[PDB]
């Protein structure tokens, strides 16, 4: 009867839904007569198709799984969110985000995120180990780790491509390498080129992991999870992924090599993005702008729940889910963990998805997609994503 629309639905990250039915029972005990109606749906499905619908139409959840940047941008444009300034003001909350400008448009804030995120490359400390490899620092070191991995047997990156988006983080740090993270801002506002050859750069060296089999092959038919399967199955030296991808890596009876799983920020390569990081505070939950009474008091309590230091903890220590606010303790965790929060010590930049218009984030993942089936040049890539650039930024007035 109150909605809440969230993404956790593999078995793998059971917990995370499980924290998700814990806080909807404290909701329904705060809140007289509240029932809760948790609904998930694939984060693909979810956010590149439901929900934008739902928002078009004027009918989303009263709580739901939502992206900053592009996205909230253009549904706070539209009237569909519920402003948060009131309630954090309330709740004494503001100032334990470090961050919320994905969020915040003219000032105003209208989304939370749950999760801090970084992503670079997973590996397997066993095998780095029996290749007698270091972790690679510069592109030509990860060629040599790539080449040895694959001369054992190993994939050097496990990895996924059925599901488009999947494609596209490697990607995203590659292009922000060679060109620089301003390259992305720069598309939308004109002064930078998909086509140019600085960004080119980073897709030609896509291509070459894909020229070389150290991007999995046959990726095309496996669905995301399936990148995950094989790295923590011990098949696959490497998997470019986000810190999020912990929570179905590290534990039991899944998991060969849960202590030997590690984690560095992607090589540097001699260009404009060295030693950044992509990270940032992306992904939470909105809310509705229409919301009756029982239904604000029960956003009021979500956000209570949720965003609290014990939701914050329990997520990190359960499942290796980053704080996205300001924490007390956040002491002792796994290794992989620490890595992770060492290799944030970076520079940092924001997915391009919260940057580009949804058609142009739609048309990389499709041009991927063949480029990855051998149907499309870096050329032609380009070419179709600089002209549909050009659209979208022409449909933005
Ligand atoms: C709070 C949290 O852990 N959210 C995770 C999401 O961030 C993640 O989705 C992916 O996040 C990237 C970083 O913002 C985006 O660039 C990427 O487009 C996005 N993927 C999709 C399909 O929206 C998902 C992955 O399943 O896990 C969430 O738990």
């Amino acid at each position: 009867t109150v909605s809440l629309r969230h993404t956790q639905v593999r078995d793998d990250v059971r917990l995370r839904l499980k924290m998700l039915e814990d806080i909807a029972q404290r909701m329904e005990a705060a809140v007289p007569g509240l029932r809760v109606e948790l609904e998930g749906v694939e984060d693909k499905v979810n956010r590149f198709e439901k929900l934008p619908a739902e928002m078009a139409a004027g009918n989303p959840p009263k709580i739901f799984d939502l992206f900053g940047g592009t996205d909230t941008a253009k549904y706070v444009k539209a009237g569909r969110l519920l402003e948060l300034t009131p309630i954090l003001n309330e709740l004494g909350l503001k100032d334990k985000f470090p961050n919320l400008q994905e969020f915040t448009v003219d000032g105003k804030i209208y989304g939370l995120p749950t999760a801090y995120f970084v992503e670079g490359v997973f590996y397997n400390k066993q095998i780095f180990k029996q290749l007698n490899v270091d972790v690679p620092r510069r592109w030509e070191d990860l060629m040599d780790v790539a080449a040895k991995a694959k001369a054992s047997g190993f994939v050097p990156f496990a990895f996924a491509s059925s599901d488009g988006w999947v494609a596209n983080m490697m990607l995203n740090t590659l292009w922000v390498r060679t060109a620089g993270d301003d390259s992305v801002p720069g598309f939308v506002r004109g002064t930078r080129r998909w086509t140019d050859p600085d960004v080119a750069d980073g897709f030609k060296r896509y291509d070459t992991l894909l020229k070389k089999g150290y991007l999995q092959e046959g990726s095309l038919g496996q669905k995301y999870a399936e990148q995950q399967y094989a790295f923590r199955e011990g098949r696959a030296a490497m998997m470019f992924d986000g810190s999020w991808a912990s929570a179905a890596l590290v534990d039991a009876g899944k998991t060969k090599i849960a202590e030997d799983i590690g984690f560095f920020s992607f090589p540097d390569v001699g260009g404009k993005g060295d030693g950044m990081i992509n990270g940032g505070y992306s992904n939470g939950y909105g809310f509705s702008a229409s919301l009756n009474e029982r239904e604000k008091k029960a956003a009021v309590e979500f956000i209570k729940i949720m965003y609290s230091e014990e939701m914050q903890k329990r997520q990190l220590k359960e499942s290796g889910i980053l704080p996205a606010m300001k924490l007390s303790d956040l002491s002792g965790v796994h290794p992989v963990i620490r890595e992770m929060i060492q290799a944030s010590e970076l520079r940092q930049f924001p997915a391009f998805d919260s940057i580009v218009q949804a058609k142009v984030r739609e048309t990389l993942e499709m041009c991927m997609q063949e480029l990855i089936g051998g149907r499309m040049t870096v050329e032609q890539v380009l070419d179709k994503m600089q002209k549909v650039q050009e659209d979208a930024n022409r449909d933005m007035k």
